[PDB]
């Protein structure tokens, strides 16, 4: 909403654009999860690394649940139990235009981060 | 971060500021997961809401697995199995300065979105 604005009575800026500072705060943090988490899960998933050279991050990994149900101790799928996806709403930056008139714009993308096992209702 | 540069063959501006266009692409979307997914999951989790007025989005919801083990049909924790979190790297905007000198800078935050049930290692 009003998070990107200025008070009307402010000195104008061409294009009706805002100031985006350089540098990503915490650009260094790394995600840490169990190894092969998407295989060892009772509700395994597969990963698709979607790519876009005009988007930051360029690589956005989407997950897809491997089965309709969950896996049990034996390694068998159990359809009495459901494998459901977990969605995270995120933000990525899109790079607009060519030449020196390059600009950026926020984009909202929903990411499926993996799957969990639920009991159907 | 080479991503936010302009072609060298361009006339330099200020000291270092990019152009952020107004509007959020696809702002109209809303994550849709199973009802009470966080409770019906064999590896359930609770939600902790953090709030910061100078950040977009303001509310970043962190998740925390309720148990060490997963839960069986009966309803008891089974530590032969593990409730582990799923972490996603996201981008949030941080608001800097006040009034007309308002400026924005990207910030990366790891969000723990929910939990899945895995086999121990
Ligand atoms: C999940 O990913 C696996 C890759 O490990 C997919 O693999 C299956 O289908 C492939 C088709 O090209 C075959 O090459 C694989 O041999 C086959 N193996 C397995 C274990 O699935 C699989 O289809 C994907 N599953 C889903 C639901 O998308
Ligand atoms: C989740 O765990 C918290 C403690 O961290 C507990 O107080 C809360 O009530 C739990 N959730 C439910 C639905 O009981």
């Amino acid at each position: 909403h009003t998070f990107f604005q200025k008070p009307e009575s402010c000195p104008p800026v061409p294009g009706g654009s805002m100031k985006l500072d350089i540098g990503i705060i915490n650009e260094n943090q790394r995600v840490s999860m169990s190894r092969n988490i998407e295989s060892r899960s009772t509700s395994p998933w597969n990963y698709t690394v979607t790519w876009d050279p005009n988007r930051y991050p360029s690589e956005v990994v989407q997950a897809q649940c491997r089965n309709l149900g969950c896996i049990n101790a034996q390694g068998k799928e159990d359809i009495s139990m459901n494998s459901v996806p977990i969605q995270q709403e995120t933000l990525v930056v899109r790079r607009k235009h060519q030449g020196c008139s390059v600009s950026f714009q926020l984009e909202k993308v929903l990411v499926t981060v993996g799957c969990t096992c639920v009991t159907p209702v």
